């Protein structure tokens, strides 16, 4: 099982959306093969603040070469 909260973490959001948004990530089906397709429309429906859809995608840019 992909380590959503270590993700979240790395990403800069801080411990307690972390919690949170690994509850969400478990239960709504994400795995790690997926973050190539994952935008912000989705985080948003997912339940992340703000912030926090910023500072993910950030990294998920990164990751991939954007």
């Amino acid at each position: 099982k992909y380590d959503w909260f270590e993700f979240f973490l790395n990403c800069g959001v801080d411990v307690s959306n972390c919690q949170r948004y690994t509850i969400n990530f478990d239960r709504e089906q994400l795995t790690e093969d997926m973050m190539p397709d994952i935008n912000n429309s989705m985080l948003r429906t997912l339940g992340l603040r703000e912030g926090d859809i910023v500072r993910v995608m950030k990294h998920l840019d990164k990751k991939f070469g954007r």
